């Protein structure tokens, strides 16, 4: 049982990770903890945390290369979005700074589109550095770092940052979004 | 071996904890943090972590139980994730900057995202099992780790702990243990 909400980035990876490791599950869309897993009775949230789970209960489909470097490294990739991006722009966050500093419209969109620069930048930095065979991540599959890319990059076109700079990161997000697995799981298959 | 490191970088201080856990020698530089392996350097503190608990797999920061395993993952991300990065310099920079926000602006915002997150914390807190003050069980783990240097932030900035008595009680257990009070910043 996953508990989803249907504009949420977080929600976004774990039905992405849940569809490539194709595992079986159940939805269950509510309002506004998400991503939130019930594991009979058991509840499990983050989306980092609840990803890590099924790649460890169901290790086939692996999001993750086997080299304990590159594992780490593409992690670390996943992190930048997650740590250093997403966190920075959550609805609650605009609206602290609605709230305490009666932030206007070009106000949210200038520190928005701050945090998708910085984080993008060092993205697809890290990005130069590795090969693929395909427009993934890294490699010929794709991975953790690939599935908590294409929600982010679909925040910043609703927020209409513009990827020209990101070539890339560009290429990849195209790439992916030709495959069901992150088809289906996009916000707009929910409705 | 190398660690790139400042000393009252919480994120830091988060992997000197565990290379002293796993009592993992290795050559400190004080410039992060970015662990550079073999020329080869890694940089998220919680990927570097991971990278030590494969590696090392002795002195586990982990249950084996999956569940627990990942239970105690998602409350390390409560700090990593839900507020650290809100409340690090680069964003406080950036009030200052975009809304010329002043000293008690900054404070307000930086004690709602340790009120949040320590409430959320110790929430999960309730529901475990102890026989020790740590997160978990008997034996110190990466929400510990996690844990202690974010309190630190907090007592930084003259945060209330008053509300989070299990929060307190581990911070003061683990601050005994040489593993962790070798890494504190004072220390560095």
């Amino acid at each position: 049982i996953l508990y989803d909400y249907f504009r949420s980035t977080a929600c976004y990876r774990v039905r992405i990770a849940l569809n490539l490791k194709k595992i079986a599950y159940e939805k269950i869309e509510v309002h506004l903890l998400v991503p939130s897993l019930d594991i009979n009775g058991q509840i499990l949230s983050q989306s980092m945390a609840i990803i890590d789970y099924l790649e460890e209960i169901h290790p086939e489909m692996p999001l993750l290369p086997k080299d304990p470097f590159m594992k780490a490294t593409l992690k670390s990739m996943a992190l930048i979005v997650a740590c250093d991006m997403h966190p920075l722009n959550n609805l609650r966050v605009l609206n602290r700074l609605k709230e305490q500093f009666n932030a206007n419209e070009e106000q949210v969109l200038e520190w928005y589109h701050h945090w998708l620069k910085t984080g993008f930048d060092a993205f697809e930095e890290k990005l130069g550095a590795l090969e693929r065979d395909k427009p993934v991540c890294f490699g010929s599959e794709v991975g953790l770092a690939d599935v908590c890319l294409i929600p982010q990059v679909y925040n910043a076109h609703r927020f209409h940052f513009d990827m020209a700079s990101y070539p890339i990161i560009n290429e990849i997000n195209e790439y992916c979004l030709t495959l069901p697995a992150f088809h289906d799981a996009a916000p707009e298959a929910i409705s």
